[PDB]
């Protein structure tokens, strides 16, 4: 018996603040959260305690500390199975990574739509407000592999696999409306020139390296999504502030037969926020594991993320009445044209129990769809459809990926397919073909109906010879990305900036940055201007006549393409560092403590080392971390209380962590004598908005800094911090 | 879509400094430099220039933009066979990473013996100072994936193919003379312990976690390598500055029969040097590249990785006589008890062509031996003869895993082996079995003999019973973590005791600190009490009390233990930055270039934008990176050159760039006016030893600057810096 007598190894099975508990299985940390999904997985899971130790085949093991050997320091017998079987296992524990999104991070949850959508779609998922479906859900990067950073600039994938009724629908999305490319034939080019370049596989999770900005010279059609990656949206706080889309129009199918163009859209319940690019790269060495680490904290916390699916639909009759092609992944369609229309509501509530057998082995493919949905020709879409099932049958090993727990239906299936490596179903049918007679034709097909029917795809007509041919509705680049630029507010387009003029300082060939800056200049001569000025590039005359691109449909702007333009702020599940003394005022840190609470905020209370440290009043205070441990990176929001203030006066770390979240225009608040860290951040006397200053942490000190929270981040900072040397 | 005519897009085969020019594949970087294997991989290396693109069957392409669609809106067609081609490719791109070890870097060179070794050794590489071997080198970490970051704290790999005229020899060893385990049963379970946790894949390449301190705690055989892991061992400057190991006492055996013990080093010729760790860490952010960046940039550059291979010997008749067992893998022999008898050097001179096929598929394994070599029965060695030819059935998909073209020996190989999947050899033998009278019994075996002989193993005597049980004399856990600790100088001892501090903070159940704090009161007791209180733990009196291992045969401390002890600086191939203004002093940069370049020392020139400044005499000063873009982390030492000093005085970023690089212990040099600088790191009038200063940069001023590097970093500041806010 090695666990500690008092029980402390173990976390509490109950909701608990982030670092208050070691974290656990899902299933022993939050066992009453059921879903449909998550019971039919106990046939598999495997429990422990109590247990003897074993060999795979059932054989209980006396030591499992020692090899056999001839004496005790003598040679290794070949007889020895207990060991051979160990080490073989751990020998082939590793799988093929994903060939993109190969670094994500999984949940369990469920859905419900808020009202039957019955008269657009015969979907069964959609068709009642009470039926409830669970889903698996992965985020994801793109570029980087499994052990890569999580605060990368890159896209974001949102991969949603919905178990139905009526089969797994797959909803396989990013977290930008649109992609970098039109045709799936160009897949292998644009992955292979934003991955790490294939002489010395340099750079990990980077688009910032020169065939990436080569390939994106060439093939202006990458100009709008690249735009995205460029902007904060490239650099998410959390995947629980972030939005996802399916990028593509698919079709709604209702049961009288009529197609409806649809584009899929999850909004965060918990708002849109980003970190800013010195912060994000700064924490992918401080901790890259920070957004797995705040998805599995919020969900053991009760922050369970939630999205709202949202439809953007289009008659059939209007496919040819926008500026764009509708069946082009590079173009966005305006909310100010087409709403999205709120369709129902999704909760992430429970972490898997191994990581490896539930994210590693999920296998999501946008072609998993079911009765009610179908697709249209987006040439890229098209494309990715034959991608997803092929990709695992070298990823997981055959075409039986389908029984991997994670991946299995929980409605039926049966048909004549057999064998296959890793074969689980023993089928008993007395045939393995149809049409039979010595089964009676079972299992049999389903005509299509309007429930519980058979798939039918939507008798779209067909009209053409057979080319590789670019539609021309799709040769235009630039009015989109335009369209994006002029919707950002002014210190969004200074990080857009920013973003392109870090990227292409770390281009090596020059002529590829002046390739880079003269695409920028069809698209909006300030921002080619304000990136060439910071590469020491100079506009040609020629670039600077250049007309822009016209608008979009009549829109200079849509509102809704901008993290922060419209505020939907969220403070609960966010997380603010208290900086401790060693005789900290207790009422301040009641006050500001119980604030916190109220609304959802956590705390995390540091020091300059482990333990405790005692508060004027006698009060305990467990440190969680050390200023450099839990650097500012990791919070949303800093709060000095007083007390004995020179203990940490003079402390660099201490002075630093606040200059950090200046820089990274978090808000700040100094109670007291804490007011003396000031001078370090070069606050005036009168004091400066997004710095909260009180002698107390009282009266409405917490309502100020949680107003601040609110609202994310201290933008009118900007000018501010841009001469702090930190 | 093509090449700029200027020629620019490609690099000058021949030696370049880092960032000049693009980097390349090796074969078209430096197309003379040749040997043995490099030379047998031209059957299958494949160029492109003047060829056209074609399907893998040899069908010439058309369109590769475009999908073959029905209209050019319409749907993908099946029959789009070259689309098809493509993207089924590009799914099975991946295999799985290494079980451990995944994250590596790679170089070709050659070895050579200084004399012959046939007096105790047989084998036909130690044989001839004249006769060169072809060498294949991957340096690694340990726990994190492929695509996780290099300058992380943990122990390196350092694996050697030696291409032998008599087979295939793998040295496959580490960066410490030990290893965390005495027997290989246990592999399993140290390595889960170390990895991502298994229920959220946290943390990644990182030992700062709750179950590896459990691990440690509970098996304290670990002590050892855990100590050298704490220490700056644990993160190298580069693969150059660091020494290699074989760990495992092996056999050397000669002619006339006799056997020696030895065990193998790699001593660098480039120094030891190492990173502090909030360099390392933050690195592992702003360049998760660095070390194999370094690498593949030094070897373009002509600072070819050297290292002198060694061998501590012990004849057959002493293996008892030390007060440590030779066959136990935790245990170091020292070098003043057993001193390294130089053997031969090893030059690294050529980069891979495609990091893919020649890194990611090359297999190494320590029981690849040859004649004149062989094994003892060390408990950890023993294991991993089994495991290292098991895992490339999965990893590299069968047992031809030899005629993937890196591994291939450049050496006769013939045998009776037959079929497998993906089978290059077509073998005519009209025989696949022996003995044969079909083919007159070929290929045949050979007896053992001076040169040219069969393979036949020493005759040990082998005395004991069929036992699962650990040898008594491999239990004492203590005495050499403690050589290692009093070996140490005090900066290096600090340096430890923030390892362990920093590490355990991170660990959430309290009592596994107090465990592990526990144990280090069995080593050393200014060790745990410095550890202890940065962690708010006191020892108890019985804590206190315990009383010290013995010395190991007589020693208090072995020097040979300590990475700065006595000094071995070598500047050549080190990196400086120079801050530039948009008037640099003309003269400063003249002196400070041509004092770096007669020392072989590269420099990088940073400023606040890309493109060019003017000098002040004219000379156009191409920018190699921003301040923000290429940090002080990336560089040995700072210079700043007069000029128009007030462009740059007041800007945060190269003030900043002069803190990180005070904090990280680095040179300064400022000359003229760049000396108002002193003030934003605190320098006294007076000034300070590792700060350099005068009224220009001139000869004087350079060979200060550059002793202060060949001394690597400034010790004495150490006090000075926890004031830092950076
Ligand atoms: C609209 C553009 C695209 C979007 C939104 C998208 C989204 C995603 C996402 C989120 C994943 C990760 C699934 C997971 O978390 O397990 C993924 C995987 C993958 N995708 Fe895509 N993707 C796009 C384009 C493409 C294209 C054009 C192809 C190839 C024809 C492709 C082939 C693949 C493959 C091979 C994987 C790995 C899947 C697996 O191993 O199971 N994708 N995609
Ligand atoms: C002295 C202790 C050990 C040392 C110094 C050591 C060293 C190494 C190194 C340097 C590599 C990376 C080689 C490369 O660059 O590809 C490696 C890989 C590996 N080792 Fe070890 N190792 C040790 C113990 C073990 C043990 C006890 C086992 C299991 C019985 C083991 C099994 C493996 C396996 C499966 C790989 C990956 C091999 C591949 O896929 O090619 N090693 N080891």
């Amino acid at each position: 018996s090695l666990a500690p007598e008092d029980g402390s190894h173990r976390p509490a099975a109950e909701p608990t603040p982030p670092g208050a508990q070691p974290t656990a299985p899902g299933s022993l940390k939050a066992p009453d959260t059921r879903n449909e999904k998550l019971n039919s997985l106990e046939d598999v899971r495997k429990g422990s305690e109590n247990y003897a130790l074993t060999t795979n085949q059932g054989v209980r093991i006396a030591d499992d500390q020692n090899s056999l050997r001839a004496g005790s320091r003598g040679p290794t017998l070949l007889e020895d199975f207990i060991l051979r079987e160990k080490i073989t296992h751990f020998d082939h524990e590793r799988i093929p990574e994903r060939i993109v999104h190969a670094r994500g991070s999984a949940a369990h949850g469920y859905f419900q739509p808020y009202k039957s959508l019955s008269d657009i779609t015969k979907a069964d998922f959609l068709s009642d407000p009470n039926k409830i479906t669970p889903v698996f859900v992965r985020f994801s990067t793109v570029q980087g592999g499994a052990g890569s950073a999580d605060t990368v600039r890159d896209i974001r994938g949102f991969a949603t696999k919905f178990y139905t009724e009526e089969g797994i629908f797959d909803l396989v999305g990013n977290n930008t409306p649109i992609f970098f490319i039109q045709d799936a034939h160009k897949f292998p080019d644009f992955v292979h020139a934003v991955k790490p370049e294939p002489h010395w596989a340099i750079p990990q999770g980077q688009s910032a390296h020169d065939t990436f900005w080569d390939y994106v010279s060439l093939q202006p059609e990458t100009l709008h999504n690249v735009m995205w990656a460029m902007s904060d949206r490239g650099i998410p706080r959390s995947y629980r502030t972030m939005e996802g889309f399916g990028v593509h129009t698919f079709r709604l199918i209702n049961a009288e037969g009529k197609a409806t163009f649809v584009r899929f859209h999850w909004k965060p319940l918990a708002g849109k926020a980003s970190l800013v690019w010195d912060e994000a790269q700064k924490l992918t060495g401080r901790d890259p594991d920070f957004h797995r680490r705040e998805l599995w904290e919020a969900i053991e916390a009760g922050d369970f993320p939630e999205y709202e699916l949202g439809f953007q639909l289009i008659p059939e009759e209007d496919e040819f009445k926008f500026d764009f092609d509708l069946l082009d992944p590079t173009k966005l369609i305006p909310e100010e044209l087409v709403p999205v229309q709120r369709v129902g509501k999704m909760v992430l509530n429970r972490n898997p129990d191994n990581f490896f057998a539930e994210n590693e082995q999920a296998a999501f493919h946008p072609g998993h769809i079911v009765p009610g949905l179908d697709f249209t020709n987006d040439p890229l879409l098209q494309g990715r459809l034959f991608s997803y099932t092929d990709t695992q049958i070298s990823r997981l090993g055959g075409p039986n990926f389908h029984e991997i727990p994670i991946n299995r239906p929980t409605c039926p299936y049966h048909n004549f397919q057999r064998d296959g490596m890793h074969r689980m179903g023993i089928d008993t049918n007395p045939a393995n073909y149809e049409p039979n007679s010595i089964n009676d034709n079972w299992p049999r097909e389903t005509p299509p109906g309007p429930k519980r029917g058979g798939f039918e795809s939507y008798q779209e007509r067909v009209e053409g010879n057979k080319v590789r041919e670019r539609s021309p509705s799709f040769g235009e680049y630039y009015s989109h990305p335009r369209l994006f630029w002029l919707s950002q507010t002014p210190f969004e387009q200074r990080h857009i900036v920013d973003g392109f003029s870090f990227e292409l300082s770390k281009v090596v060939r020059p002529y590829i940055r002046e390739r880079v800056v003269d695409q920028l200049a069809h698209i909006d001569l300030t921002l080619a201007q304000a990136v060439a000025k910071n590469l020491g590039i100079e506009l040609t005359d020629d670039q600077l006549n250049i007309t822009p691109p016209p608008d979009v449909n009549g829109l200079k702007k849509d509102p809704s393409l901008s993290l922060y333009a419209i505020p939907d702020g969220d403070v609960k599940g966010r997380v603010v560092a208290i900086l401790l003394n060693d005789e900290v005022r207790s009422a301040d840190l009641l006050a500001i403590l119980k604030a916190l609470k109220a609304k959802g905020v956590h705390a995390k209370l540091l020091y300059s080392r482990m333990g405790e440290v005692t508060a004027d009043d006698g009060t305990v205070l467990p440190i969680a971390a050390t200023f450099a441990g839990a650097p500012s990176l990791t919070v949303d929001a800093v709060i000095v209380p007083c007390g004995n203030i020179a203990d940490i006066a003079d402390n660099g770390d201490a002075n630093y962590y606040l200059m950090e979240a200046y820089k990274h225009l978090k808000p700040i608040a100094l109670a007291g004598d804490a007011r003396k860290f000031k001078a370090t951040i070069k606050i005036a006397d009168q004091g400066e908005e997004g710095i909260v200053e009180a002698d107390s942490a009282d009266g409405s000190f917490m309502d100020e800094l949680l107003t601040l929270m609110a609202a994310h981040r201290v933008w009118s900072r900007i000018p501010k911090i841009d001469k702090i040397p930190a």
